[PDB]
């Protein structure tokens, strides 16, 4: 699908009418698997953080970790097709530009590749913009082959703003996803049973960005 097709015959009715847009097979199984590579080096080389204190016992050799961090900009060697990733995730917003509710987004963070290891940790409700720091839609592809989360746990549970209620996502291989940054959309991570990643890349609406800055920047 031409990013343009995509953009305005499904993201844009999809996230003005649901705030939450999943498109599958977005790149692609050839392209999703190198990406997959590219993601599993980076474990493996050791560059990701050693993930987020979840458990704090004051014997540490058994404090708990969970989901484990890398902020990829996309040009570094070994991640060139996680680059391309991301210019595909921004093709797609600049081709919804204007249309995605009255925001113009004008840039985006790095991306955020994230492992949960398997061990049971998950990601407690939050939601990703509470405090109005400028971005306004999050997006995450998912990179987990043949993934089946009745054995293996890592749902993405969402809760559209005042619905009864829930919509659960499977992490699956090549699924991209779009939803609100804001509190419209309060999520999280149920426990992971097996090595689950994801990259995310959140895009900013200018004028929130702009305040944002208000509320060394001097001169
Ligand atoms: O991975 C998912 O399906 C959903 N993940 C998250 O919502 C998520 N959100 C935030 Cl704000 C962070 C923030 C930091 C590290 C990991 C995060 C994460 O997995
Ligand atoms: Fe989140």
């Amino acid at each position: 699908l031409p990013a343009l097709k995509l953009a305005l015959e499904y993201i844009v009715p999809c996230m003005n009418k649901h705030g939450i847009c999943v498109v599958d097979d977005f790149l692609g199984k050839e392209t999703g698997q190198q990406i997959g590579d590219e993601v599993r080096a980076l474990h493996d080389t050791g560059k990701f953080t050693d993930g987020q204190l979840v458990s704090q016992k004051s014997d540490s050799s058994k404090d708990i970790r969970g989901d484990k961090i890398t902020w990829i900009e996309g040009k570094e060697p070994g991640c060139e097709t996680i680059g391309l990733l991301m210019s595909s995730m921004d093709d797609l917003i600049r081709h919804c530009n204007g249309k995605l509710g009255s925001y113009k987004i004008n840039g985006r963070t790095k991306a955020m590749v994230a492992c949960y290891p398997g061990n049971g940790t998950g990601y407690v409700r939050h939601v990703d913009n509470p405090n109005g720091d400028g971005r306004c839609v999050t997006c995450i592809y998912y990179l987990n082959k043949d993934w089946d989360a009745k054995v293996s746990g890592g749902i993405l549970r969402i809760f559209p703003e005042g619905k009864a209620q829930f919509a659960d996502i499977e992490p699956k291989f090549d699924r991209l996803l779009f939803f609100w940054s804001d509190r419209r959309n309060p999520h999280e991570v149920q426990p992971a049973y097996a090595t689950r990643y994801a990259i995310t890349v959140w895009y900013f609406d200018a004028d929130e960005r702009a305040r944002a800055k208000v509320k060394g920047v001097r001169v």
